[PDB]
């Protein structure tokens, strides 16, 4: 898999403009902002989602690049082909933005008390 990151999911981006938007699955309803479900600096989009009511939307993720280093990433918007999350994750995970995308990222599920801990 491949991750990148992208300038949009910043604090002031509004949920109504991800696919988890209201619905069954809309995170807009207790949190109406970005920075707090996720944390603020550790959201992304993620391939596990479908469109407006994703049915994994609100899941746990740990990314982990071969350098050594690793952040948790809670799902909230659906990628074409890989993992993308705020320019200030991906320069924590990596170092700096200057990789762009790095292919090989190894992710694997884990509790939704994990995020909420690391992001705080």
């Amino acid at each position: 898999v491949s991750i990148s990151y992208d300038p949009i999911y910043a604090a002031d981006l509004s949920m109504g403009s991800v696919a988890c938007s209201n619905g069954d699955h809309g995170l807009m309803a207790q949190y109406p902002t970005l920075g707090e479900v996720p944390g603020f600096p550790n959201v992304g989009g993620i391939p596990d989602i479908a469109g407006w009511d994703s049915p994994s939307c609100g899941t746990c993720w740990k990314v982990t690049i071969p350098n050594g280093n690793s952040i948790f990433i809670r799902g909230v918007d659906s990628g074409r082909g890989g993992f993308n999350v705020n320019p200030t994750a991906f320069t924590k995970l990596v170092g700096s933005t200057e990789a762009g995308r790095v292919d090989n990222v190894n992710y694997v599920q884990v509790d939704l008390s994990n995020c909420i801990n690391g992001a705080n």
